[PDB]
């Protein structure tokens, strides 16, 4: 190999974050007191790694943090059920850990925290955290396994009912690399309905890490995915690979849903900043 | 290894079954004349075993017996054009089979009964046995491949239409164990929708058994999966592994399917039987 | 081994292609001008093949070819916005390329083209080709990689909206063939809905063809698969292994798609042509 890899996790890591209510009437969460977004910020993390989150609700109403996939006790499930959301001005640390796969006393494969996850507000609205997550309660959390290769850079796609991150229809978003760049996408399902994504020019691996180790792995390769609430996966492609430059669309394939908004264009340009075929 | 595994299979087993019509209006199928549950009874079998089922109908409509994924002749096939379907107040003996994977002639490879499988009425309401799933007419099948980790005990969750396992909503079904605890969980749906099941607390991977035979396996490990009408699946968890005791959810994640019902428990006790954050 | 298997690609292959409106108000592809088909017709290539497709619109409005899966370039992708679609009575030729597998420079594994695949009108009705697919504007693509088992015959089943391949409710379409065939079905769904493709009788590999290599492979095996808009899959079936000759039902599995139509017969016939139960 020679590509950037994931180094053995381990480190105990510290973290704020903040429920807000936006000027437009969302709701989002962010690192700092007034720079909340929807989606929400990506925490990345090796396996093993330990993460306590100083979570504060600056909000009116009750808000939590709940996360997929990771290792967490009880208490930090984000729920009212266990008493685990945070009343309004409070603060609460919720700790996330992770741990590596290995072999149990009993001969067994433990799997390993590594893959594509995602957080979201469990409380506001209603106690599955309808209104919360309907208002931009949601963000990625990516969880690495030794050896795992780097992107370039990492997008986050979210369907949250007929919107792609709570944006109105037919404003994107749009996301640009040059022909080459390893480009990750964490694609994210929020909501009420079944979407399918589809991406032209490029294809990935259906398994943990949207790539093929090499040749012994069966996984089909795909370039739509049918996905549904609280859905999360990712991959990384080589942008623009065997295809060259170009506007590549995105959109829900669902046909009405690309009819009335949800597309977006994967703007891979050449060196000079150029896309064929496209009017800046 | 060191926990139990399936042994070889190849044994011929013998099964009484039934369909009742019951008190609240449900049908139902059971091992025993008065005893119908809904869902229904668990067969499990082993690769290689073939099963005999003396099947009675007792209700005032045709029935049926079809099964996914074993092997089956047109004889057993359980609907109403092959004429497999049975008169109310009949019998009817249905034959199931199942095979060991193995080297065909040609030098292929032949895949193997193993999974998690269910059966369901094909006749009830409609030719496709539309009432008679509404009604109940379902149950879980499970079929081991030779060394398969054996659980320490399997829940069945059925999401069929805006119910689980046709039970009111927000009644469940709970379920319990202690920490340590080796958990099998057979997910079936049914009826008309597509869903998605969550767990807190737990995770597993999307392959044929729910849990990866070691490092090499490139399944994604999720807590998310969409179903739709007659997908089965299962998997086996450690109960609160590297989690710890507490109620942990499992819901329909469709927003409105956990809001009017579709959550249920899991239970998870330490030795002395208490969870954290749960007053009974 | 000893069954036929796919050789190494890597030809320049040359195809004509027409769109026309049929008689019935269908829209469809073919390789002759008078020979549309809904669907249209299979498009097999090895992985490294070429294929320049001299593709004309015949019909009184603009139409395009966009694949998914094989390489192309922005000038072939199909859309208004790339100016890749085809005026009235207009000629294109578009280019779609295939690579094999194989290592980067940077030490990676690059996928490879081969797959399920298939291609449809991106611009008829709407700029996503709304009407032009709901009319009959798309056809199954095959891309083999080198070694991959070959069948005797392929088939090609789509769920457009609530029909199978455009077809009027209950008129199937069915298959025949003989008990040992190997059997290569495609499955496409397109239009607004998600489906359940069922078969009785048979099972395939969750994964990229649908069969296992051997014994390591953990895919899970199936006989019913949840698909949504733009979906493809296929898999190989040995007809009536471990369970004979018969009228094996395939059915979209959601329990009304079933009532109203969506069911066909793959027809598993005796040496002698008979079918046990099923009356010609
Ligand atoms: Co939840
Ligand atoms: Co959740
Ligand atoms: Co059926
Ligand atoms: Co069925
Ligand atoms: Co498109
Ligand atoms: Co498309």
């Amino acid at each position: 190999i020679t590509a950037r890899t994931a180094p053995a996790g381990g480190e105990v890591r510290h973290l704020k974050m903040y429920a807000e209510k936006l000027a437009d009437g969302q709701m989002g969460y962010g690192f700092e007191k007034g720079k909340a977004s929807v989606p929400g910020p990506l925490i990345e993390v090796n396996e093993g790694d330990t993460l306590h989150i100083e979570f504060t609700n600056t909000m009116d109403v009750r808000a939590s943090l709940h996360v997929h996939g990771l290792d967490y006790e009880i208490s930090s499930d984000g729920t009212a059920m266990n008493k685990s959301d945070v009343e309004p001005g409070g603060t609460r640390t919720y700790t996330w850990r992770t741990h590596k796969p290995g072999r149990r006393d009993d001969g067994t494969w433990r799997p390993g925290s590594a893959g594509y996850w995602h957080y979201h507000d469990h409380v506001v609205g209603t106690e599955h955290g309808t209104g919360g997550i309907r208002n931009g309660l949601y963000g990625p959390v990516i969880v690495r396994r030794k050896g795992d290769v780097l992107p370039d850079a990492t997008h986050t796609i979210v369907f949250n009912d007929m919107t792609i991150n709570n944006r109105k229809p037919h404003t994107g978003p749009d996301f640009e690399a040059t022909v080459g760049d390893r480009v990750e996408i964490v694609m994210i399902t929020h909501g009420e309905y079944a979407h399918t994504f589809h991406m032209h020019g490029h294809r990935w691996a259906d398994n943990r890490t949207g790539i093929l180790t090499g040749p012994d792995d069966p996984s089909r390769v795909i370039d739509n995915k049918i996905t549904g609430p609280a859905d999360s996966f990712g991959f990384q492609i080589i942008a623009g690979e065997g295809v060259g430059a170009g506007a590549w669309m995105y959109h829900c394939h669902v046909q009405s849903h690309s009819d009335m908004g949800m597309v977006g264009l994967f703007l891979v340009k050449k060196p000079d900043g150029t896309i064929p075929g496209y009017a800046a």
